[PDB]
């Protein structure tokens, strides 16, 4: 584990797990910090991967922060996990309870109307 | 000992002590000027390095500034450090009273309490 | 253990441990009730001895009282110990807070600042 | 010394320096303790002697009070001590002030002025 925030080259601060290993630098967990306390937000909301990799010619200061920000960037980064999980078991409690109310919903039915449904499931 | 002011790619103006060693400089006690008299401010308020390393390719230019600027910002630099020693003695007598008040609050208990304050510490 | 109520020469009612021995008399958690259900006020607030020893020619009259005083005695002991311990616990946990932060914030610091703050404690 | 409270027959709270010799006890720099913080008064307003003796058939109870307590009044019987001394230096200065002058406005005189001054001072 290695926390160490950095400026970019855009003129924005990025705090989360680094890794330096040919120049080029992994980063997981990144998090862009707003100047106003302090306030954090995702740095690449529009992907999935877990490790992004950025180049050291376009990173400017890379440097261990205070422990404060530590802190609070741990304190985000548990409450977000436990979010995510805790917004799992809310979808598949909800995926169980509709499937069975459709079963239940579907079992009562004649045979033509079975055959209705089947057709047009088909289509 | 260097005073040299600077300007980064960014369009920033930075003053503080300059060490140019390998292309790579080190800079130390970095300080924002913003234009406004004169006005500083810290330059990485997120990290507690005494020193940061950047690149010689990413500063436009290095020149050495007035005696005034340089008056101002020694001034302000000795204000800080004494401010910081005004507030770690606070902070030191503030402790001491503390622990003083809770060790004579203490110091009245009752056996089975002691017992209750060693469990509920363990806890 | 032996709680038994007395009336005062003054004329106010004591209730509390009691232990007669050789006439002159110890008392423990003594308590001052108040004519008004029932209510209970500390004996000697300006003291921290668990013991204070009177003598029995400045006593009325000593008598065992019934049990819903004793009940409301017993629960109003056990609440102000249960409070007690309560407040230790908060001052320990504000004292560490204190001390780790005030810890971090006297570790960045420079040689001279450090010679200072040497200076002026001693002083 | 030995600082130790007591409450008198009376009723009131007496704190000060005790001895305990022969039954009959001696107190120095009394105080009456008033329950309102803390407020103390002068025990014996109309007298100056230092010690004061009682019999201990006239005490209650006897008892070292906390730390809070003596602090307050070690620094009332400081303070109470200076403002006696800086009363008596001022008078002492204008004491000396008013002699000095009347005995410049006494110089200028005449003779038979000074056997009138003589005559009726005598008178
Ligand atoms: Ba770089
Ligand atoms: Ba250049
Ligand atoms: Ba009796
Ligand atoms: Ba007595």
């Amino acid at each position: 584990k290695n926390i160490k925030i950095m400026r970019l080259v855009t003129g924005e601060d990025i705090i989360g797990n680094i890794s330096e290993s040919q120049g080029l630098i992994t980063i997981k967990k990144a998090f862009v910090i707003i100047p106003m306390q302090l306030v954090l937000s995702p740095w690449q909301p529009y992907t999935d991967d877990k490790e992004i990799v950025i180049d050291d010619s376009e990173v400017i200061t890379i440097t261990s922060p205070k422990d404060d920000i530590i802190k609070s960037y741990e304190s985000h980064t548990r409450v977000l996990e436990n979010k995510q999980v805790e917004e799992i078991l809310r979808l598949e409690k909800e995926i169980e309870d509709l499937q069975r109310m459709k079963e239940q919903q579907e079992l009562s039915l004649t045979e033509a109307s079975l055959q209705k449904l089947q057709e047009r499931r088909d289509q």
